[PDB]
């Protein structure tokens, strides 16, 4: 769906995520963008769609995670509500369900989104530019 | 030449220059590495090769670069020795001089810099591990 407003959303999401920080976001994911291997537009998201779907499903309730004020907790319920909806539409655009991650280094969350965004953010340039 | 000690050279000079930080370091360059459409470890390695003889060859004297002083000139020149010598060795395990750099967003070099070594320290593990 290379050109959808399905963009857009993963990229209003992927700011609501790369403001909030909470004390998850310092966990690590496969970092999926280690390769030079390649790949092909479809499965970087399943690979990513994938890479997320483990971790939200790791952390939802993490004791490291959950927070002790009600502050922290909110973001945490928060960060994950995200990371689904993100998650989702991922899937939605990689339109396959195949998903071999092979990486090895590791990187934070933080940093994982902050490169999503960039990928994303060309993405669109790409489709208006 | 996936695992020749090449890796190792591409490795010692990729932190030569993520140590050493200068005026012209914070220049962009092509982020080749915002793709999702994907390449081939062969061609990576050719279009980074690629990024960095334009970069080098756009600032070798680029007044902006140069320095005052001699303590700037002589990281200047290092800086610029580095990038060649790292210029080298990409296009060697490249083994390709076919390049086709497409994406749009920059990113400085140092970001750029930063981001190879990533990926060179993966191929390495996975040359080891």
């Amino acid at each position: 769906h290379k050109c959808d407003i399905t963009l857009q959303e993963i990229i209003k999401t992927l700011n609501s995520l790369t403001e909030q920080k909470t004390l998850c976001t310092e966990l690590t994911v496969t970092d999926i963008f280690a390769a030079s291997k390649n790949t092909t537009e479809k499965e970087t998201f399943c690979r990513a769609a994938t890479v997320l779907r483990q971790f939200y499903s790791h952390h939802e309730k993490d004791t490291r995670c959950l927070g002790a004020t009600a502050q922290q907790f909110h973001r945490h319920k928060q960060l994950i509500r995200f990371l689904k909806r993100l998650d989702r539409n991922l899937w939605g655009l990689a339109g396959l369900n195949s998903c071999p991650v092979k990486e090895a280094n590791q990187s934070t969350l933080e940093n994982f989104l902050e490169r999503l965004k960039t990928i994303m953010r060309e993405k669109y340039s790409k489709c208006s530019s």
